[PDB]
């Protein structure tokens, strides 16, 4: 989807380096490299996608804390429809 | 996604708003803030995705180039007739 290409991608790379084919085939001082990479970019969606929940929550409230209370109001009101 | 709740709540608030003759509401002003809102979300929603998109294209870059030149040196040497 993005993140997922993005996260999959890295889970694959390690899934490289870390395979018994390069024992010695890989330079041993570029596994680093790339493992620590990778994981650097799973942490950073791990720690975005979370992030991300907040402004949705963060909006979600900002917002019915508009509609509520005249929803809480009209609701008061004679007629009350809103049930969508 | 918790986003779609979002979208799904300013998408029905800004037409359980639009209805028709429900104008039982203060169908005016104290509807008009309801739209505002609705759609700020709407939109600060959208420029969220194309948002995160970039990030991700980006990160997905940079991990490129420190995995390409490696891999590159891979391609380079197990070779029967190369
Ligand atoms: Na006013």
């Amino acid at each position: 989807r993005g993140s997922h290409m993005l996260e999959s991608y890295a889970f694959n790379m390690k899934a490289t380096v870390e395979d018994e084919k390069l024992q010695g085939k890989i330079n041993d001082e570029d596994k680093q490299k790339i493992l620590d990479k990778c994981n650097e970019i799973i942490s950073w969606l791990d720690k975005n996608q979370t992030a991300e929940k907040e402004e949705f929550e963060h909006q979600q409230k900002e917002l019915e804390k508009v509609c509520n209370p005249i929803i809480t109001k009209l609701y008061q009101s004679a007629g009350g429809m809103p049930g969508g």
